[PDB]
């Protein structure tokens, strides 16, 4: 027979760059990398602006169903 | 006789490379490598993007039915 | 007389290298192995990819018939 | 008179070395010992891949008819 | 004849997607929680509010009568 | 003569595929497995929703009448 | 016939947003968040003064009856 | 019917503003926070001296009964 | 005729919602709930405190004479 | 016929708030939380000084005769 | 009738504040904050020299008979 | 009846100011201050030379049988 | 007629405070209490050296003849 | 008549003070104590060199014949 | 009559000072204290080379039969 | 009778002066103080060329026989 | 009359210091201690090294004939 | 008479140091400790090549016949 | 009679240094002390290049046969 | 007999020179010592270039068949 673990295109809905996922974990870095200038205050956490872009899209590109 | 826990080529469907099976383990970096910014932030967990369809190549083609 | 407990050839085409043994075994270590990234990521469960042919060797050409 | 328990030479050739019976204890081992690494997944059951030999040697040697 | 289990669609109406089963397995995740903050306190708990709605329909669309 | 303790294919209608007995045994995972996740709260209990179409098709499929 | 795990309309108005199930969950975390100045003294425990309505709206208005 | 959690107002009256917390969470700073003047001796431990009035409303006048 | 195993109304009144058996499984929880925090100290047996009106709600009105 | 089950009012005055239930249940705490400075020593078990008025109000004015 | 679990006033002589509780806690602190000074020797375990006096009486006044 | 926890002054005598425990206290100071001057080297560990009878005084007097 | 189960006294001044019951129940305690430090060596039984006097009077002075 | 459980005074002079059973629970802490700073090696299993003639003496001067 | 437990003089001669049990745990501390500069190489497990008649003397020297 | 714990002096061989512990335990302060020169490069690990002949004579010849 | 079960000394010379028992129970604890260093391999079982000739001397010398 | 649990010296040859005991426990050490680098990697089970022939002299050396 | 736990030299030609057992523990190390240099990256694991062979030497030569 | 964990040759073909785990060990190193430029920018982690092919060396030419 065939696979019954498929069939629905639930998860790839929910986790995927068409959904909430990528609203989630741009949040998180502005939480903490905006208010670190208190102890430290010095440029450092300025990198992660632009592997957020790259790193969905070398992880969900990679079967495509 | 001959066997009886094969002759119906259901697993192999089910827990294989043209199956469900790479779908959910493609996105369970991303639920946690892309969220841990918050307590670490630190260039860490990258090496994962390129071990999945490794791991995946030397373990399917091992038997091969 | 002679024995009873043989004469069909029938446990050694189920339970062998030739069979279903040997393809139920190379997929339980991926099932879990490949989804334990979210509490631990570590490389830690990889010296599992070479130990599989190793055990099926050393335990089935111990007697051959 | 003599005993009536022997004569026949039929428990010996039934278990023995060269029987069934060292067939069907090498297979138990693999069945269990080589699927168990979905809970634990550690270095533990390998201590048995020598004593079968050695079992089976210290017992059926004792008498020898 | 005919079977004997069937024939009064009164699990499928107790069992199923629009019955009371779910609204049972909605409240126990954040029922322990909303309220682990205090001992852990911590980001770890969040990926459960998205695989409810995915569990339930791998499992009762299998059959379906 | 023939035999005598079949002739009325009763309980292959009743203990089979197509019958009542794959609809109870497809709800008794998400009884306990859904629930669970108050004591435990892992991803353990998520490989049985594959072996459920697999044990019933290696099991009925074995004579077939 | 109907279902019988339900028609008492109970749980709803006890574990829901019009309850008391809200008044528990706001309370334990000022009672760990606003004492642990002691020990660690810094700024992580802070986003959770958002997160509360957050988790009670994707949660009791998944089913709603 | 209705709720049995709440209907006596008893953990109202004990975790709030006009009871014993607001007391008990403004001594904490002084005992740790004036006495590092030993080791460290700086500016520093002095943003909170605002943040506890704050802390305080932003979470009892979530729901308010 | 008719039934004997009823027509009395005796244990409609000893086990039912107005009687003394709503009395007896209420202070049970507090005699072993609220001295479980010698040995133990966790916040783990705080879930009963809503299932008690619950449970007898679901199983009192089902029949009902 | 009624109840026998009741009818005497002992229960209730040895299981209640005006009883003696309330002056063990208040030491049990202050035997171990007290005294277990030695090998923890740290600001944890001090939340139990108000659940225990909450607990005991939750519980016994439920029924109420 | 009346309770049968007090009316001896035995436990309220041993565990109170005029008995030998309040030296067996008393002394405890000095056991092991006074010999703390040797791997550690940091201004750290010093806020217990005025929460002795205040635990024992938020505890030993909640009822009073 | 009276107390049986005490009636014996015996950790009275033991653990008290004209006892031994006074001077077990006092030399595990010296024992890892004076020889600290190889990593450290600086005036840091001279402030303990008076907290030792002020904080034996204000532990002991404070209940006094 | 009367009772002629009792009229002798004798199995109160066998079974009671002012016989030899409480010197058998008095010396069990230290025999696996002041053995216990070897594999356990924890503060842990030590609640029972004012529970032997409270269990005694609350027992024999229910009836009292 | 009297009692027959004592009138011997055997376990008195077994199960005392000046008997054999303070010589056997001295020696026991000296036993695993002095030899566990194989792993350990830290101050910690040393109050119990003054616990052992309290112990036995709250318990054997309770009754006292 | 006397005691049992005691008479020949076996427990004294075997764990005592002058037997075997002084030579056991003196090569203890240097198995373990004397090797650990690998990875620490600090100066700390030093003040273990005094304690050793010390405890043995508040041990041995209690009952002394 | 006599102790049993000894009466072969094997263990004062072997764990001793003039055996193998002298030999292991000054290789193993050249094997990490000698190689340490990559990171630190600074005398600092030069007062152990005397402390070996030091804490083996306050050792062994504590009891010696 | 006199006695009749004695006057042989038969289980004496058998289950006595001078027979075979003492051999027997000599060897099973190396047989079972030896061998736990696989799974635990931690120092615990040895103090059953002197404990051997101690019990069989409390027992056999209670009576003597 | 004689015993008769000996008398053939048969356990004697097999239970002893010219046996084959000797050489089943010399070998379970280096199975479990010479693999234990995998995730420990430490230095800690050391101190077992030594202790093989004490043990094993300390408790054939008891009786001897 | 002689010893049945030998007479055959198979344990001594399997668990031996001219075997199989040291070629299994001579790539354990490079296989988990090759790869530590992610997170560590240190040189600490470099001492187990010559305890190979000393470990191997000083427990098969114990007994030889 | 011989042994049976070897005659197979095929851990000497995967753990060895001319296999695959020589691959896998040289990439690590790039992986992250070519990244390791952002928070710490120096000539440190420098000395790996020429370690890898003598680790190699000495540890598969120890045994060689
Ligand atoms: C401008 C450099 O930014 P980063 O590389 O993130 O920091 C490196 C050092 O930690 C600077 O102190
Ligand atoms: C100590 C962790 O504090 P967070 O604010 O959780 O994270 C910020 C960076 O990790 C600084 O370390
Ligand atoms: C550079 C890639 O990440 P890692 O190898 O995990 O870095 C080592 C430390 O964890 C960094 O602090
Ligand atoms: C922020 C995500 O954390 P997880 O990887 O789910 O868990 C980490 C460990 O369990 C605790 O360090
Ligand atoms: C390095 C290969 O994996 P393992 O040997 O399982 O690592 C042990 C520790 O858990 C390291 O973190
Ligand atoms: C090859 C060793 O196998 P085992 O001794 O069974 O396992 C090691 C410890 O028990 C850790 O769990
Ligand atoms: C996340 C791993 O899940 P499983 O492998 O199913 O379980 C292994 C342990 O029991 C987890 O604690
Ligand atoms: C006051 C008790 O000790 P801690 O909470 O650890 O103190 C904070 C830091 O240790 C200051 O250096
Ligand atoms: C000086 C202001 O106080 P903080 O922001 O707490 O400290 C910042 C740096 O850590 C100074 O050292
Ligand atoms: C947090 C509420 O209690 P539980 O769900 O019982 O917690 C699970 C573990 O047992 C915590 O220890
Ligand atoms: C510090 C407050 O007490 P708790 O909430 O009991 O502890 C929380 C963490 O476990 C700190 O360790
Ligand atoms: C001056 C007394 O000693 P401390 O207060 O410990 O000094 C603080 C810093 O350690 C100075 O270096
Ligand atoms: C000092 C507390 O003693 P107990 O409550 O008897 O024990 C609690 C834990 O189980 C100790 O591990
Ligand atoms: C004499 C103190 O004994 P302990 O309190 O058992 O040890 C101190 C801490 O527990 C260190 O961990
Ligand atoms: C230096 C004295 O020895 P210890 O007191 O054992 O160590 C104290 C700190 O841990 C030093 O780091
Ligand atoms: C000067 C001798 O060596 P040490 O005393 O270990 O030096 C301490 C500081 O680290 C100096 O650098
Ligand atoms: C030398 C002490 O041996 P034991 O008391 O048997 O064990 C102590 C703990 O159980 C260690 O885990
Ligand atoms: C002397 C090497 O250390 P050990 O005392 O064997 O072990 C200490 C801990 O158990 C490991 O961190
Ligand atoms: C260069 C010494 O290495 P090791 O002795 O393995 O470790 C000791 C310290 O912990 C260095 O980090
Ligand atoms: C040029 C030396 O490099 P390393 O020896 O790797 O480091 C030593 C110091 O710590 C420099 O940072």
């Amino acid at each position: 027979q065939d696979l019954m673990a498929s069939g629905n295109t639930t998860v790839k809905a929910t986790f995927g760059k068409d959904s909430s996922v990528v609203k989630w974990v741009v949040l998180a870095e502005v939480l903490v990398g905006a208010v670190m200038y208190m102890m430290t205050k010095n440029v450092k956490f300025l990198a992660g602006f632009a592997i957020i872009s790259v790193f969905i899209a070398v992880g969900m590109a990679v079967v495509g169903l």
